[PDB]
């Protein structure tokens, strides 16, 4: 929130990322790499997407 991996996008509070490698198939359908990758897709619909899987659909 001002002093994390803050992903600047930050559509919501809980957009920060990953150093690692650790994939989301996120709600908005979507699978990103890493939580990082799925940052911006928070920020796809409103910072409001969860997650569906961790890792892949």
């Amino acid at each position: 929130q001002g002093g994390q991996v803050d992903c600047g996008e930050f559509q919501d509070t809980k957009v920060y990322c990953t150093r690692e490698s650790n994939p989301h198939c996120g709600s908005d359908g979507q699978t990103y790499g890493n939580k990082c990758a799925f940052c911006k897709a928070i920020v796809k619909s409103g910072g409001k997407i969860s997650l569906k899987h961790p890792g892949k659909c």
